[PDB]
């Protein structure tokens, strides 16, 4: 459960004190000289003379256009929570801006904890410099191996809808959303500015979008910064905000000036705050106006205001790096001492080189700091679900009628399964659906909770299953969805997610970034504790897409997972559910795993089911198995092929074909492969099949048909080293398909049983089955046919069940 | 060029004629019955008695809560463009209404005219009827199949990028962009609200956003729909909107009454539209409001208000089908009779079934139809690319100075000859960059041109190429740059743009939508002649990421366009620019092409130069080559090992690692390979290299190593049927990098120099090479320890210069 930190939703009731903002402004100065002494020094941190070029890095990497605006906004969050004792997580949008978060580490003092080898002191800091984009050191942006960080900000626009995330239901944590006025360009975020319409004040946290506009991109200057302030501010009101504004350092105003007129502006936002907060407490049915604040500053704001005689402060000249090269000219690096010097570090640090004990006095202790904050590491907050027997949700018929009973839809027992789940955890499970989740045949889970919605209600005759708080979340936005789920899990909270398998290509960068997050993690990070893992229940998917079509089907998907198995992280997980039994048992071994990104590709449509409980999950532990019940050989040499299988289309059509070829006297072996990833090479993923295991179960001169549901690129790409791979034929999608009855499907990709049947034959012995090989194909041309005259499937592919089936 | 049609900007200057709503209504009729004929009928268009459940469909497949509210805005259209004979082109974003779509085509006659066997009577009614979505017939979407289509509307986000694009350099053009109220929470459209700050009113036609808000998505509400109506206009008005409202069917409001009312509404609109663009023609540096509709009904509109006691119009449930069985019940086939009888068809359709003359004497003729719009099929305005002689462009020095020589940045030559092109080609070629374009060095281009800014201008220390008008755009969206040049290739023009490697994932789905559009097209819709290539240049690659490190770093763009190489379509071109000469080669080569989407992947960074202009097409007509001039081995007896690449820094560290082969006495050969799909088997890709002239450039026994520029899964799932494949041992990227010098990042790949030479090594003779395969292992951590002591790579590595530099 989400834990209540100090003393939430509190308002000041006095002035901010003088010597608060004195600590605040020593605070900014540190911070920028910490910035800086990280991207262009690698020796003497203090500058004791001589301060040569020999001190300065040979390649200077790293960005500056936004470091000390962060740094502003964190130094003044940094007094707030010290004064309200607030649950605070920050979200750095901008995350190339990660000096600044680096340099908050370093100074709450989190950062020696966590890396003792930076020590407070001169040597600390000389290392604390060096490592900053270097061989063998930290990263640009603002990374896991930050303290303190949820989000990397390295792919843009998902600030908001992360900020949304982890303070659904979290009701005591303050989120403030530092956005990026180019990232405010990007898709994602555009849209995640309406997600106060599904969050409740009173159940869910409190967002403030600080939208840091500060004019300029890389080399361009942004939208929202050059349109009128009457036109930002309208804008900013239509979306649910009441906009507040700040600008500084567009003049020569004092420093202190500035800080005092941020402390009221922040002062007067968080009244505004605990007001709404206060007033949910009573009435959460009607939607507030969140405060967001507008902070225009110069970009690069404390830097050298012209540099070549170009202007450099105030533009995207200083976006990466002013002085380009301070290392190769004495006048720049002149440029440099003079940069360094105006931040006055002579009074900043003492004399042995740690920050003078004055400097931080204002500074949060203990649990409510950045880098210590438990939101920000969900993994110490993490506890398991709460399970339901498996056996409850079981589709028992098929122990006693036989395989391949029924015409179930598959996703209807995960359905009920997520339901229990959700009644033994509620405010801890949660579903998202980008409008799909009653499509996918989940809203079994209605029973128990309702879709969280915070705009208007109009009716009850289409408002069913809507409250202003519940467990499922639905938007049209695969982006939302996914950031929700991925701030969700990452504060400690778990979930599943559900979606077209065509559109999931929509977040397969965020999915990316997402596994960059675990592999960085299960590698070099073990002070993060694992997270539960992203759940991704892919249905609707290639084989079935009736009312829509062409431009609905792609399962790619299984080729940008692919792309992520590597030194055995096993960040991944690839399963297909053959039948509900199968669906379960996976389910239930991802809902139990952790620091991981689990596809379930599920079907909705009416499908048999072939195995028991008990052999589901004995096929599980594997990935692949053979099913001896469908096999007509009993040992690896009588088969005369292989007839492998992998997701519930393919696997009825491999089962259809081996009836036919049970008639014909063919010795035949089937296996289904459930995981994919047990099919990569053994010395590569020490958890896949060992080589034996593998040839095992396919014979080794024995041919191999394999139907898949994917592209079969992508499992010729994964078998290449393995046993008879050579006599593998796999048949898989292959960009044929329209809106048409579902034999037609798989007829126009040669996956249909009738090919199958045709291809098991030509395996074995063309010029011998020439009659009936030439039979089939002249039926598959009479099947569609068919088809077309009538409007239905054939009686021979509709009417077939399985011939054990009692 | 884009065409001037018709009369544009044209004023009507008189009230709206009752003869033409009178028309408008007997077309809203028509259309919405033969748009329920296309979902529920298979027989008997006209309903002649018998009318029995023998004439239903027995799959009734297809959307309807949309499909009213698209027939009453196109018929509205259709009075507008016939009065003031308007160049229009129709935008459907919810592609899913796709009856309306071909309803139009059909009633406009240009149905008839692509498909002459879909007549105008009761034989054509009934073909027309049946083959919507059904086995053998049309998709359900508004697809490429459907005249007057540049979008299909099937994945959601991209109408309001389509429109903007669509317009750009396009100055006669108005474009309705219709927008789901659901679609409008996507994240691309969200910010595809924001490009009129991106168009300039002269330059540029005019696009009217029509929010179609009929307040539902798929069994959900829309976000937009239940905000209050101030917040509504707030929002459209901080974006540079004027919002006008029409409400209708909410009541028992007569149905002329709303066709006047909106046709008072209409031409409102128009009138404010007109008045900017005559403003534009003498002031055009300040932007204007322009008007969007808002535009509110029920979700289908004119359907049974109830049906099973449930709330059917004006909800969810009318979504894709009321009466999900009319064929299964009694009552369901009344309820189904009586929706066919109320729009009266008994007097639209004449006794042969042709639609009455009076019920389309109000429709525009000609040129200027939806369907007959020439910038609807942009392959029948478009014009090849005058192109520069490429000599001019070449880097000579390799002629002279040998190959090797150099440290030129392979973009900047496309630079140059991209800039001579536009020079060429103003007002149709047109540079999209994510923020990205002076980062990949295309600002060779602000010779020529300017990029195109509508937003507020400041000042010039920061503005510098920036101008009102300009062939170079350029937002921090992808989703903007790719929606606004699929556009322009779709209206008859051409472009480049160009992306960060990792970032193109964000892109996707866009990418395999627009796949589908060329995979349909170049398969079954003749009529729909070419349209430009889709070129876009993929830079700052993953083995040169040095400010930014492992977040930018994901290479999986190849995989993803690798699944979409199926049935000799060749929609696909994946190019590796080993140098700049290789890359004008490729540049000339796709700028030439049509109907294909090439992916060219070429690096900023500083790289020798290999080729010749001459060599570089004589590998690019085979895609792959062997380089004669490195191999040591005259023929293919001699070599003890192939040394193949794909891509500059595997090219370099091939090259760098037969430098130390050389010096072992070790024979080799030398190959690149340019693109990637020569290589796919032979059979399934007739344009790939054969089989002999692959088992010529590889031999046959001897190892072959391949250096790979993404992921070696892409590599291992295309050659799987070649000849010698087994001995290929692909190294490509393996997910671990970080911000680190360049050595370091090729080095925990395992595909820098000394680890090849060490496997090339190996596949030869592991004994007999073991003390020197040990002393490079070594080196290897040397050369690593070396960057982490003093901060750049080694000068053994950073110095090394080709032994063919003269
Ligand atoms: C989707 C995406 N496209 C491109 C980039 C490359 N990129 C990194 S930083 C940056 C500019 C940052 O813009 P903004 O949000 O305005 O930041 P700031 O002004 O704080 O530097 C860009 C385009 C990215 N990170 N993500
Ligand atoms: C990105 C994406 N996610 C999901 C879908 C599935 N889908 C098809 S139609 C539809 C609902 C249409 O919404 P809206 O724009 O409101 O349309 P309308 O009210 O006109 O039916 C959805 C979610 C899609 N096409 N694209
Ligand atoms: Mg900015
Ligand atoms: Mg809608």
């Amino acid at each position: 459960t989400s834990p209540v930190i100090g003393t939430p939703w509190k308002k000041l009731n006095a002035p901010v004190s003088e010597e608060a903002l004195e600590g605040v402004d020593k605070y900014w100065r540190v911070a920028n000289y910490l910035s800086i002494g990280q991207i262009y020094l690698r020796s003497n941190p203090l500058m004791k003379e001589p301060f040569t070029r020999e001190d300065v890095k040979h390649r200077l990497v790293g960005h500056w256009g936004t470091t000390p605006g962060l740094n502003f906004l964190i130094g003044h969050i940094n007094r707030f929570i010290a004064d309200h004792g607030q649950n605070t997580v920050i979200i750095m949008g901008p995350g190339h801006g990660g000096p600044a978060g680096t340099s908050q580490s370093y100074l709450d003092g989190t950062y020696t904890e966590t890396f003792p080898k930076i020590t407070k002191d001169e040597a600390g800091l000389q290392k604390f410099f060096r490592q900053f984009s270097y061989p063998g050191g930290i990263p640009s942006h603002f990374a896991p191996e930050t303290p303190g960080s949820i989000h990397e900000g390295g792919e843009l626009g998902y600030a908001l809808s992360h900020a949304y995330g982890a303070i659904m239901d979290n009701p005591s944590l303050f989120v403030p959303a530092i956005v990026g006025d180019g990232e405010a360009e990007t898709g994602p975020l555009a849209t995640g500015w309406q997600s106060n319409k599904l969050v409740n004040p009173r159940t869910d946290g409190i967002v403030l979008p600080i939208l840091h506009l500060n004019g300029y991109k890389i080399a361009n200057p942004t939208i929202l910064s050059r349109i009128s302030d009457e036109e930002l501010h309208e804008f900013f009101h239509g979306m649910g905000y009441e906009p507040y504004e700040f600008v500084a350092g567009f003049d020569d105003e004092d420093h202190m000036s500035i800080h005092r007129r941020f402390a009221e502006l922040w002062e007067t936002i968080w009244d505004e705050i605990c007001d709404i907060k206060a007033t949910a407490q009573t009435d959460n049915v009607h939607r507030p106006f969140y405060p967001m604040l507008i902070f225009r500053t110069p970009k690069g704001w404390t830097c050298p205001k012209y540099i070549d005689g170009k202007k450099t402060e105030g533009s995207w000249r200083s976006h990466q790096v002013p002085l380009a090269s301070a290392r190769d000219t004495e006048a720049h690096f002149e440029v440099l001492k003079n940069w360094l010097e105006s931040y006055k570090p002579e009074e900043l640090f003492d004399a042995n080189g740690a920050v003078k004990d004055d400097v931080l006095a204002f500074m949060p202790k203990g649990e409510l700091r950045i880098g210590a904050n438990p939101n920000a590491n969900g993994g110490v907050i993490r506890n398991d679900l709460k399970l339901p027997n498996l056996e409850d949700y079981e589709v028992k018929e098929v122990a006693e009628y036989g395989h391949g009973w029924g015409q179930l839809e598959a996703t209807r027992t995960l359905g009920a399964y997520t339901r229990d789940i959700i009644k033994n955890n509620p405010r801890d499970f949660r579903i998202f659906g980008p409008d799909e989740t009653a499509s996918n045949r989940l809203q079994a889970s209605y029973e128990v909770t309702n879709k969280q919605w915070d705009a208007g209600y109009i009716s009850d005759e289409v408002d069913e299953h809507m409250h202003v708080s519940g467990q499922v979340v639905e938007q049209l936005s695969e982006h939302q969805m996914e950031g929700f789920l991925e701030a969700y899990l990452l504060t400690g909270r778990h979930g599943i997610w559900s979606s077209y398998e065509s559109f999931v290509h929509v977040i397969d960068s965020m999915l990316n970034q997402h596994a960059k997050w675990l592999e960085a993690t299960v590698r070099e990070i073990p002070w993060r504790k694992p997270i539960a893992s992203m759940n991704l229940l892919v249905s609707s998917h290639v084989w079935r897409q009736d009312h829509n079509g062409f431009s609905h089907q792609d399962p790619g998907v299984t080729s940008v997972l692919l792309n992520k198995c590597f030194h055995n992280d096993h960040v991944i997980g690839i399963y297909f559910a053959t039948d509900a039994n199968m669906l379960l048992a996976i389910a239930e071994k991802c809902y139990k795993s952790t620091n991981k990104i689990n596809a379930i590709i599920a079907g909705k449509q009416p499908a048999a089911t072939w195995l028991t409980l008990d052999e589901a999950r004995a096929e599980l532990e594997k990935g692949a198995a053979a099913w001896d019940w469908a096999s007509t050989a009993k040992n690896n040499d009588e088969a005369e092929v292989v007839l492998a299988a992998a997701g519930d289309v393919p696997t009825q059509e491999i089962m259809a074909a081996s009836d036919k070829l049970k008639e014909l006297g063919v010795k035949f072996k089937v296996v289904n492969v459930a995981d994919l990833l047990s099919l990569q090479s053994a010395k590569e993923n020490d958890e896949a099949l060992t080589d034996e295991e593998f040839a095992d179960i396919f014979t080794a001169d024995k041919p191999v048909l394999f139907a898949y549901h994917s592209y079969a690129h992508d499992v010729r790409g994964l078998i290449y080293d393995r046993p008879n791979h050579d006599n593998f034929n796999v048949h898989g999608y292959e960009e044929e398909g329209s809106t048409t009855t579902p034999y037609d499907m798989v007829r126009v990709n040669r996956i249909d049983r009738y090919e199958l049947t045709a291809e098991a034959l030509r395996m074995i012995d063309a010029d011998k089955y020439a009659d009936k090989i030439d039979e089939l194909e002249k039926f598959r041309d009479e099947a569609f046919q068919f088809a077309v005259d009538n409007g239905y499937d054939h009686p021979d592919y509709t009417d077939w069940v399985y011939s054990g089936v009692n």
